[PDB]
């Protein structure tokens, strides 16, 4: 009984990596009190889910095929080949045909329960969209394939089915805090306290203590006082205590003073902080250190018949008219970028003027940045006012200024609530691509249960794939992040609640084979040294200790992280080598479980340990934006953003893209390079010269793409050690763990192959000037959109302090100039590039002598 739940509850236990049960680590119950609020929003959308299409999870979109994908028309016809057993039938087809539509016309070219599956996959060609609108097939397209197709039966939704689950205002009291004392195991210097009561970064009062000598213990017992009322205190206002050297910040902590009930805080706490190795999102959280044993502590006393925050309740529509001059400052204010700090004057002028200012949804990011939240006359004025969201609601999702509203900036529920209800009409195509966003976008929440949290929880659960994601999204912060893993572990139990038994056996498939070869590569790395190359006792101990796993633990068949349509299976001992990389990395490769699979190139997996993979995911996932941007003006610079999950600590995978080499083994077939060995390649890789010439194509499009993409991110300068390309001409960077400075590998291999030295021009180069220019500026456009994803990046995945580290991609878009001052900037770029050569490929080199 409450046995096939404590079985149950230690299944999700290990799916997850953390006992949701566990309250060895808090002083309230409000992951306690989340876990249970979640179970509605949950059941609502496991109730509303429709059976067949969830278990088929067509992957659509409901956007314009590109121009560039019309070209590869061949008038208003697309060929769909069909195989029952043996047999197989190639069918024209209009792009605006459905699926249904097909079958039709099929049963009647040669018992209605067929599906459509794609060939090799769990991809599904069902449901009522045009096929030219499913991304299996505009993939095919893109990649020039051959859209192969099996109909069989429609998988039983009977396998999605999921188990049933069991289960005042007015104080005008300033605010005090008594700290107590500082009590920390090992720690000679001198110390205090530091109580600030933050809301969203800012500090409404601060009040310090008295210095005092450096002890293992450190009492105080002052009353402090803040100049804040207690009826002005905002829900989701933090007491955040930190504690200086002399002077540095070395320890944080944070507690909530309105808790999840709304009541104040009261009483005594002892609160263990968080260590120091600027803005960071760890320094938001609300959680406490869990290792009591090492880590300092403070104690504190809230002396506040318990007081309570009331939730507001809605309620003056005259108009008078505007200065000419100074909605020329609101409108000028209103359009630059979100970088920009805000005045306290334009603060006070967007204020004052706030029922203009409503009128553009694109000052709402500027202008509830404006509001004295330390006040609560104005916070109401403020609620008062997201109450007349005619135009907001009615405003074109921008999903620049949504994500804005979801930063660090904002902490006040009902703000973001506003940005979320704008995320609702989002296709699952768009949720994709900004989920990791969109997952780390939580951090900056102050209670566990938000809407932001219930909307990822809605639409993972709607869609599988999303689901897939979101798993390994969350379990990816969960595993390495001690500040947040506590409120994700909260979440994902709650995702796992509702995906149904077909997931859950998927996932527990998933983790256990991720489980194994974690441990294979740990092993295999503690035998050779940093420095050691690689030794064939140690290939002999691989292939033993694969030979091993594969002839016992490995199940047959394991969805692949990264891309969850593709079943591995069976491992390619031969094939599987440790790489020479210093940390040593797991090149694998497995056969495809899928009977129905074209081809027999494998399925190549480079398990990594040695270093946090979230930031490579980051980066990717940028990069499949600009993509989609570069889509919505049919622009295309075939980037390869292979997939690369983190799965753990300091260790995850990556995708092996097939026949792809280094720039640098090219070049080493003392450290010289040679121009001719480009073409050389692509030429000895190119059976016919015609293939040679799609292939020189490839790299003016893939190598120009990186070069603006890595531009932006403030990641150009790499080493060709770092850069790979295909056989088939596309170009690629890798290892994003990222004297005289290069804005971009462009250096005169590639040149060689646009056919240009020294100073010269080609029909080539001339074109990559051309589409570089237009990519560029196609950016520029979502600019906003960029520097929003550009600094949460930073504050969620590189430990960033920096506001000037930020101030970088301002510039690197170069705002507030026309098209042609950019233009020539970027242009400008291209040159330097030239004007340097292999000069700095030589010193990524001889620097291995400084
Ligand atoms: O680290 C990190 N993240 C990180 C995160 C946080 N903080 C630090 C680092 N992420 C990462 C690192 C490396 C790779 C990678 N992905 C490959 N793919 C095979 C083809 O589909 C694409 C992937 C290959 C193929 N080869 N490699 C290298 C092996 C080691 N290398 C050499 O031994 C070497 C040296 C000199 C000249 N040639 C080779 C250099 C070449 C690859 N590395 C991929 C991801």
């Amino acid at each position: 009984m409450s046995e096939e739940s404590q079985a149950f509850q230690r299944q999700l236990t290990a799916l997850i990596g953390y006992d949701v049960t566990d309250v060895s680590n808090v002083h309230d119950d409000e992951l306690e009190f989340t876990r249970r609020g979640l179970v509605t929003p949950r059941m609502a959308e496991v109730a509303s889910r429709d059976p067949k299409l969830y278990a088929m999870h067509p992957w659509v979109t409901s956007k314009p095929l590109p121009e560039y994908l019309w070209k590869k028309i061949a008038n208003n016809c697309i060929f769909i080949v069909i195989h029952r057993s043996t047999t197989s039938q190639t069918i024209k087809v209009s792009p605006d045909d459905t699926p249904g539509a097909i079958l039709q016309s099929f049963f009647t070219k040669m018992e209605q329960d067929f599906v459509l599956r794609v060939c090799g996959r769990d991809e599904y060609l069902v449901g009522e969209t045009p096929i030219k609108n499913f991304q299996w097939v505009r993939h095919c397209l893109k990649n020039g394939e051959e859209i192969h197709v099996v109909l069989d039966t429609p998988p039983d939704p009977a396998l999605d089915e999921v188990r049933k689950e069991e289960w005042l205002w007015d104080c005008d009291r300033k605010f005090r805090v008594k700290i107590r004392g500082i009590d920390i195991p090992v720690l000679d210097l001198t110390v205090f306290v530091e109580a600030n009561i933050q809301h969203g970064q800012q500090v409404l009062c601060q009040r310090r203590t008295s210095p005092k000598p450096f002890t293992e213990e450190v009492l105080w017992n002052v009353w402090l006082e803040f100049s804040i009322k207690i009826k002005d205190l905002p829900k989701g206002a933090l007491l955040n205590l930190q504690i200086y050297c002399g002077v540095r910040l070395l320890y944080y902590v944070n507690l909530l003073l309105i808790d999840h009930r709304f009541l104040l805080r009261r009483g005594e706490y002892v609160l263990h902080m968080w260590q120091i190795s600027s803005f960071n999102a760890d320094k938001l959280t609300s959680a406490t250190n869990p290792d009591k044993e090492n880590s300092m502590s403070i104690s504190i006393l809230l002396d506040n018949h318990p007081i309570a925050l009331p939730k507001h309740q809605p309620t003056d529509r005259v108009r008078a008219e505007m200065p000419n001059q100074l909605r020329k400052q609101l409108e000028a204010i209103i359009a630059t970028d979100p970088l920009n700090p805000l005045t306290a004057e334009d603060k006070e002028l967007l204020w004052h003027f706030r029922y203009e200012s409503l009128k553009h949804p694109k000052a709402y990011p500027k202008l509830f940045s404006s509001v004295k939240w330390g006040q609560q006359e104005i916070v109401a004025k403020t609620y008062q006012l997201l109450a007349r969201r005619e135009v907001w609601d009615q405003s074109a999702l921008d999903v620049g200024l949504t994500m804005q509203l979801l930063d660090c900036n904002f902490s006040d529920e009902n703000v973001r609530a506003i940005a979320v209800q704008k995320l609702e009409s989002l296709e699952d195509d768009d949720v994709l691509h900004y989920l990791l966003q969109l997952v780390q976008a939580v951090k900056f929440e102050p209670y566990h249960d938000s809407a932001l949290a219930r909307f990822l929880l809605k639409r993972g659960l709607r869609n599988k794939r999303i689901g897939h994601f979101l798993f390994w999204f969350l379990r990816s912060e969960i595993a390495q992040s001690r500040h947040y893993q506590q409120r994700f572990a909260v979440i994902l139990e709650a995702y796992l609640r509702g995906c149904g038994t077909a997931m859950l056996h998927d996932f527990t498939q998933q983790v256990q084979v991720i489980e194994m070869l974690q441990k294979v590569t740990l092993d295999i790395k503690s035998l050779s040294a940093e420095k050691y190359d690689v030794s064939s006792q140690v290939i002999s101990q691989l292939k033993q200790k694969l030979e091993n796993l594969q002839n016992s633990q490995l199940p047959e068949s394991f969805r692949v992280p990264y891309d969850p349509g593709l079943k591995a299976g069976a491992l390619a001992i031969e094939k599987c080598k440790v790489m020479a990389s210093k940390k040593k990395p797991l090149w694998l490769e497995f056969k495809c479980a899928d009977p129905t699979a074209l081809s027999n190139e494998t399925i190549g997996i480079i398990f990594k340990h040695g270093d946090d993979l979230r930031q490579d995911m980051l980066i990717l996932q940028i990069l499949r934006i600009m993509e989609s941007i570069w889509e919505t003006e049919s622009l295309d610079l075939c980037l390869l953003p292979y997939g690369c999950i983190s799965t753990g600590d300091k260790i995850g995978m990556i995708e092996i893209v097939k026949d792809a080499t280094t720039i640098a083994k090219i070049q080493q077939s003392t450290g010289a390079f040679k121009d001719e060995v480009l073409n050389h390649w692509l030429k000895e890789k190119s059976p016919t010269e015609e293939k040679f010439q799609a292939a020189v194509e490839r790299f003016v499009y893939s190598c120009a793409g990186y070069c603006v993409a890595t531009f932006v991110l403030g990641i150009g300068d790499r080493h060709n050690d770092n850069i790979m390309i295909t056989e088939t001409g596309n170009l690629f960077h890798i290892d994003f763990g990222h004297k005289e400075r290069v804005p971009f590998v462009l250096t005169p291999d590639f040149l060689f192959v646009m056919g240009t030295s020294g100073k010269k021009t080609s029909p080539h180069f001339q074109k990559f000037q051309d589409i570089c220019v237009k990519a560029y500026l196609a950016l520029r456009h979502h600019t906003n959109l960029l520097i929003i994803l550009f600094s949460m990046m930073l504050m969620t995945g590189m430990p960033l302090t920096s506001k000037e580290d930020i101030e970088y991609i301002r510039d690197a878009l170069t705002v507030g100039k026309n098209e042609e001052d950019a233009k020539k900037y970027f242009l400008d770029q291209i040159e330097v590039c030239r004007d340097k050569g292999w000069t700095v490929q030589f010193n990524w080199f001889l620097h291995l002598v400084l």
